[PDB]
């Protein structure tokens, strides 16, 4: 079902300590630890690596002739697995980089999966509840349930029966030796994984496939399993958390209400565990980490998307901003053109503890702006920033080139809550968080029968867990139907990101192109050139946001008939992006529609640049005449912007005519053909 | 583009006060104690009724005619300091009106004479804000109702014509409002018997926001069977749905069953009854629980879960009086005992002040005539009136179900282990979130950033220990990814359920299941327990029971092939569809499969029936012979019954079996060697 290799893999059968989990360097620790308790002197590092692969009787006849015959090695092996216990049961089993990622990529291939463990059935079984990795195997076989143990092949030859596969059928990964050829023997496809000591020369030519790492099976597996389709609306995120961190440098309208349904999508098969979110907002920031939670709402399905394992910090906060820099794998930079030069410096110190940091991999950078060369932009004043910090050049141009700094193409209109609206939200819930806390002491009590199954001793042991369990849990009932609405959003999914980064290559809701100039030009003529349009259109004609605009018939009229002569030209010239043009098309219709929030002026600002001969108006014009198009709307819009020009920015009527002669001069076009759509436009002009 | 009754309808403009929400009462009460607390002398009852959906300039232009702005604050500041205590009244069947209009990509709005700060603060708490583009309130309108220019300024801001819009009110004013409008006005009564000048304006009439409902819904979309990882419905409405038994069956699939509902709204509360303890503390501390599909390795969480004590008498009759569907998900050895705690509920339903859709889950052939017979001899002792009875029988919808999908229920002792796992790192948590102030004018007052601190602060102390929910989850059972559950028709109520499949002739499909499905995950149970295998998964990776189970099919079809002959071509199909589900169900243990031996091996159940058939057909009943004897043998062994009670057992079934006395006693011979054989 799953091909590998050339090889047909219907199973995956795992080892568990050393290969799944970090218990091994865990193990390494503990021994260390209870040695300095009771004898006073720990255990060298050289002594416990000679000891990996050794039985346990070798390696105190081993401690008996380096420490002396009366070491009390038993015991000091005791105390070492009460210590192991004792951090796994609280801090959680160490669970290796990438096998999350891995387990939800061989389940969702439709492999049935197993773990062949040497390890107690109660221990192991408790190990996999605690890693919650036990849902991704359908049987544990264990050491106590075999006649003969690794390096015997029975482990592996049961595991492959059970679930109804032969060994060469299933991938088998291992650390140790002993299993490698347990699982070698037995004829199934042998993954070996370094895991402390590097691997004899016996091992590496046994072994089918080694890697040094779960996260170099995991960037082998990704060339065998698909990345998968653009998520559609209410589609939920993955359950399965991977080890990544992602940030948010900027939570506004597009940061929190877009960015994070990305981050939250990310591959399909995990996502981060953790997103930092950078704010000056008190309110927001202190909000989102009491809920542990916010929601964007989609007002045209009337749906709540809440994105879950956020973590808002100040921006102001250098600790935490260089966490953020230092820990995260990709970071969305969701700022405005005006904060870049200012918050240069925070990103540029963010970047240089990144350098200095002693722990790794390449960081992906996502510039989140709408505006022609905005990475120039950043990475211009991020120089300026990282030379005036560091005054070195060559570490200054070391970090410029380390990093993939992506440009985007973003066309989710999003809007974000304003405080009082928020306090108001905050007021109301509140209300509710007290209603609901009133009848939670009327329950009251905790009462567990008589099972007669559990022992007296567990079954009060059972009361103590539950009634501590419902104590603090029960007060945050009332989340499963309140949602904490910070953002309203429309209903584009699609992100176009320049392709580099190999962490890209797999994110669902990203559409990698290899140079975004393409995309960047249908979103200049076929969105921000109707807005701007459509917004001298409205605020003519003396409606207040674009959004009301379209309740008169003329706007809506004019809205649609402009971007269909606009996507006629574009598909000439761009018939690669046909189904973009089409898509692109609706979804500035839809959020057209009820645009009330956003203002016209933002939008209507410097008419005359946005008015020249390669801009988002003439463009469209001079492409539709060389290819014999309808243009007389386009025409209209370009009559709106001089009309506009002139009544509202109070430009000289001579100095619009100035302006447009020299535009129409530098279209490619011919002398008859200029001098006639001056004529058409300038009459426009004086009607209105 | 909606059609509602041959008209085209492209929006949906509602009253709020009324209409939405049962709001005009409580204001009603509020202005007469505002006039009994400031001026003493209280406000007449026929201004009250005249002051009907009349914005609050207007209320107070009537006030001065007859004798306002102190009156009408205090009794707002009463009326808003109601809803912070109990919360807004919503007209039952609006949330589950509105995601339908939604859904049918309707242009609603609301159009109230009421403010803008009080508009906002009730459509934000009873959270129905969020199905609404725009809002038309009382300030921004010059003439108020009955002037139609509000409802014209609502349709305006949908970019639509009031014709093309629907128009909810309760008032004879706003009627007036919205029929001037010349819009497609719809009365719902609330505090006022409908005039002949009321009736006339409106196109239609209902007497509460439910009889609406009822009538839009049929020309509403019915949507179709949900898929695995398919998410549930946001919206709650206010129906009530019980689950009398938190089993296997019961809290591993129904529950999934009820909270898809119809896939635009979702029960309020599912309550399921459980005598054990350990679960009922379990998910009443949690808040909910999750199913495991162990195929796609899926965790489903299921909300707004009430599991109450069996026992407690109070809690069974608050189940049967309030909810809309139950679901008995009981077996047998349950039905005689738990037929008295039924016929309580369904009195204490008939004595209290809609129809109940009553679905038996149970694998015997002929359920409901059982549930029926000892229902009806429990209602009869208590009640002591034959007349109320067969009213109470024959006014509920009593179903028959056929249930395919394989669940598990978790033991104590893994739940005890699951929950010792989860609760160190419970303990661990607290001690991450021992080691607030809101800083900086975020354009809000000193007052409210002070306020604000307080909420937040308060928020935090609540919710932070919860926040280990967020990945943490409460896994109680294991279940396979069949979806679709068949039902008898009749209740009008299964036609709209999602997951629910109607069906007509459900014993024919009882009997195949019960002989070809249930009588064959039994027998293989037998032979895969007694061989040594704990897990039905891991048992038919074996090859011998995986031949047993396969002979098994061959010889019961050709038996339902003679009595059936009408669903012969079908048996293929199921036989093939039972193999897939057992083929990879790893975490279904035998133990659960192979319950109640003795019960199942009954004259008239999923093993001697099949022998019998084929006995009379001269068919090959072999390996049917072989699972019958494995079945005595699991008794003996396994479960400890002692031999002559086995045999006492055997001798008595195989003297009901309907054959002559000379195959009677050939089998009874055949049947006790072949056991005799086994233990050797
Ligand atoms: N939202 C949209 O409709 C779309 C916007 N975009 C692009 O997205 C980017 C951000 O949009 P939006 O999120 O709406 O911008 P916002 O106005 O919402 O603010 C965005 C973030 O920038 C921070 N910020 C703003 N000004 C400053 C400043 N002077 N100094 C420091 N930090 C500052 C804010 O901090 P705080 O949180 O403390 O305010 C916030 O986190 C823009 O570049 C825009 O072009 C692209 C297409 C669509
Ligand atoms: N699960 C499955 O795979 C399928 C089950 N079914 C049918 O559903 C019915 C039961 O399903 P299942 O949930 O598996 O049964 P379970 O035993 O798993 O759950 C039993 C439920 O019934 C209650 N109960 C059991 N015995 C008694 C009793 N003697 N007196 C009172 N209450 C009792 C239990 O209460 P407590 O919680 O206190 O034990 C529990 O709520 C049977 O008819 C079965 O054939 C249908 C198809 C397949
Ligand atoms: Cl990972
Ligand atoms: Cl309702
Ligand atoms: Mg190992
Ligand atoms: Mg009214």
């Amino acid at each position: 079902v799953l091909i590998f290799h050339g090889k047909p893999v219907h199973g995956a059968i795992f080892d568990m300590d050393g290969t799944m989990f970090d218990t091994e360097r865990l193990r390494f620790q503990t021994l260390q630890q209870a040695s300095q308790e009771l004898i006073g002197q720990e255990f060298s590092h050289e002594y416990l690596m000679q000891c990996l692969g050794l039985s346990a009787t070798t390696a105190e006849k081993l401690a008996q002739r380096l420490y002396g015959v009366d070491v009390p090695y038993k015991e000091i092996r005791k105390r070492a697995d009460e210590m192991e216990l004792e951090h796994i049961r609280k801090h959680g089993v160490p669970i290796k980089k990438g096998l999350v990622q891995v387990l939800e990529r061989l389940r969702k291939s439709g492999l049935r999966m197993a773990v062949a463990t040497s390890s107690r059935r109660a221990i192991a079984e408790e190990y996999l509840i605690n890693a919650n990795v036990y849902k991704f195997f359908d049987v544990i076989t264990c050491g106590d349930e075999v006649e003969q143990g690794k390096p015997h092949p029975e482990i592996f030859l049961k595991a492959a029966s059970q679930l109804h596969l032969d060994a060469n059928q299933c991938l088998m990964f291992e650390d140790s030796e002993n299993g490698l050829t347990s699982a070698h023997t037995s004829k199934g496809l042998t993954i070996l994984l370094k895991d402390i000591k590097e691997p004899n020369d016996e091992m590496l030519e046994k072994a089918h496939f080694y890697y040094d790492q779960m996260y170099d099976f995991l960037t082998d597996l990704d060339q065998f399993i698909p990345v998968m389709d653009m998520p559609e609306m209410q589609e939920p995120f993955p359950q399965s958390l991977n080890q990544l961190t992602v940030g948010i440098h900027g939570f506004g309208a597009i940061g929190g209400g877009y960015i994070a349904q990305i981050l939250s999508h990310w591959d399909g098969y995990t996502k981060p565990k953790r997103i930092i979110a950078s704010t000056r907002n008190s309110l927001f920031r202190e909000a989102v980490n009491a809920f542990g939670t916010y929601s964007i709402r989609y007002g045209q399905f009337s749906y709540d998307e809440r994105i879950e394992n956020m973590s808002i910090v100040d921006s102001d906060n250098e600790q935490q901003m260089l966490e953020m820099y230092t820990h995260s794998s990709l970071i969305a930079l969701c700022l405005p053109e005006q904060a870049i030069e200012s918050e240069s410096k925070i990103i540029a110190k963010g970047l240089y503890a990144r350098f200095n940091s002693q722990l790794i991999e390449p960081l992906t950078f996502l510039i989140i702006l709408n505006k022609v060369g905005a990475k120039y932009l950043v990475m211009k004043h991020l120089k300026e920033a990282l030379l005036e910090l560091t005054n070195d050049e060559d570490v200054t141009e070391h970090i410029l080139k380390e990093h993939y700094f992506c440009d985007t193409v973003v066309n989710r209109m999003v809007s974000k809550l304003s405080n009082q609206n928020l306090y108001r939200q905050l007021r109301i819930k509140h209300n509710f968080l007290e209603q609901h806390l009133e009848d939670v002491e009327q329950e009251d009590q905790i009462e567990i029968e008589d099972c007669n199954k559990l022992t007296p001793d567990q079954l009060n042991q059972a009361s103590i867990y539950v009634d501590n369990m419902r104590r603090n849990f029960q007060p945050g009932h009332i989340l499963q139907s309140m949602d904490l609405i910070l953002f309203h959003s429309e209903t584009d999914m699609p992100i176009y990101v320049e392709k580099g980064s190999p962490l890209l290559e797999k994110l669902r809701q990203v559409v990698l192109v290899d140079q975004i100039t393409d995309i960047q030009l249908i979103k200049n003529r076929l969105w921000n050139g109707v807005h701007a349009m459509l917004a001298w259109y409205a605020s003519l004609m003396g409606y207040e946001s674009i959004g009301v605009a379209m309740g008169d018939h003329l706007v809506k009229a004019f809205a649609e008939n402009l971007i269909a002569e606009v996507k006629q030209g574009l598909a000439i010239v761009l018939p690669n992006y046909a189904k973009d043009l089409d898509r692109m098309s609706q979804s500035f219709l839809d959020s057209c529609e009820y645009a009330f929030k956003d203002p016209c002026q933002r939008v209507a600002r410097d008419p005359l640049r946005k008015l020249n001969h390669n801009e988002r108006v003439m463009a469209s014009i001079a492409v539709n005449i060389r290819h014999d198009l309808p243009y007389k709307n386009l025409l209209k819009g370009a009559a709106l912007g001089y009309a506009y020009a002139i009544q509202f920015l109070e430009i000289e009527e001579t100095k619009a005519v100035e302006h447009l002669q020299q535009q129409i001069q530098n279209l490619d076009l011919s002398t008859a053909q200029r001098r006639q759509l001056e004529a058409e436009l300038v009459q426009l002009i004086q009607y209105l």
